[PDB]
């Protein structure tokens, strides 16, 4: 499930929600993985 299942209200930030989801996960890999590189 990706780019579709949004916890927050899409009304407020539909496009911002999708990106926010993935962006949030980056924090996990940022501690031990790729992160943003």
């Amino acid at each position: 499930k990706y780019y579709g299942n949004g916890v927050h209200s899409t009304k407020s930030g539909s496009s911002v929600n999708w990106g926010e989801a993935f962006s949030a996960g980056v924090h996990r890999l940022a501690n031990g993985g790729n992160g943003f590189w």
